[PDB]
């Protein structure tokens, strides 16, 4: 229960954060040429959230795994660079500096 209850602070943390535009919602793949294509496991925080709500991760490994797998489809579909990209690896290193002050 406590593992579940640093994951609602986490994401709670990371749905409100300046860089966490890019993630609020699913790719829409019409609006992003390429995107079904290039990733195959698309993941954001509204799924996360929902999951969450419904009850559907079982233990915290769980839901770190789809973080990562956010930070890792935006790395690999966009250039670091890029406004997107940056925004990741701001995104990136908050999930994982706010994971490591809890594990
Ligand atoms: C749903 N969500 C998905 C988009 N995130 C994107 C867009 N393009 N690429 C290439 C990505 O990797 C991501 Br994540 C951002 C979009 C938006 C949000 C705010 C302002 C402009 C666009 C709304």
């Amino acid at each position: 229960h406590s593992d579940l209850t640093f994951c609602e602070i986490i994401l709670m943390e990371m749905e409100s954060h300046d860089a966490a535009w890019p993630f609020l919602e699913p790719v829409n793949p019409r609006l992003v040429s390429g995107y079904r294509r290039i990733i195959k496991n698309p993941m954001d925080f509204s799924t996360m959230r929902h999951r969450l709500s419904r009850g559907g991760y079982t233990s915290s490994e769980e839901f770190a795994a789809d973080a990562l797998l956010v930070f890792d489809n935006c790395q690999t579909f966009n250039e670091d660079d890029s406004e997107v990209g940056k925004a990741g690896h701001i995104m990136r290193r908050f999930f994982e500096s706010r994971w490591e002050e809890f594990y």
